RNA sequence: GAGGGCGCUUACCACUUUGUGAUUCAUGACUGGGGUGAAGUCGUAACAAGGUAACCGUAGGGGAACCUGCGGUUGGAUCA
């Protein structure tokens, strides 16, 4: 509760129970998610609010409230695990491999 | 004179000092794990004969669940 400013930003990571959410400037603020959130990746725009501050400068978390819609999504599923989405919202993907310790085509 | 007092000295001895142990708390860089986490990643181990029967003890291997070797058990299916 006692959330902040709605706006638009860059969630930089994900880690289950929360995120690290990139403000419109480059400030790094983790924030959790809401519970109706269906899936959450790295790099997606959301709507978020950064909390509020109990001490004078010293804020913990924000939360993450709503989900922007999706460019483009990397959906791969999995035996027992399902379809899981991993990354979105992007142009280009680089394959990267190395000669070791095999380069299989 | 007898005796007493003062004073001095000795014995006992608190406090105190050094050397050096035992014990306890606070702090402590660093470090060992473990627990709590529904949606994160990695895999598919076990529960069916769970797709190499599993488990216990021990040795070795490797991100990891685990795997191999030896021995034991049925808390194993199917089997005469
Ligand atoms: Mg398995
Ligand atoms: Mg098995
Ligand atoms: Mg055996």
């Amino acid at each position: 509760n006692l959330f902040g400013e709605p706006d638009e930003g860059i969630v930089i990571s994900r880690f289950g129970m929360h995120a690290d959410v990139e403000s419109a400037d480059g400030d790094v603020h983790r924030c959790n998610i809401r519970r109706t959130i269906r899936s959450l990746v790295t790099g997606d725009r959301v709507v978020w609010r950064p909390g509020k501050p109990a001490a004078e400068g010293v804020n913990v978390k924000g939360i993450v409230e709503a989900v922007h819609e999706r460019t483009s999504v990397l959906t791969r599923p999995d035996f027992y695990d399902g379809v899981k989405p991993i990354a979105a919202n992007i142009d280009q993907i680089v394959i990267v491999s190395a000669i070791l310790p095999e380069l299989s085509l």
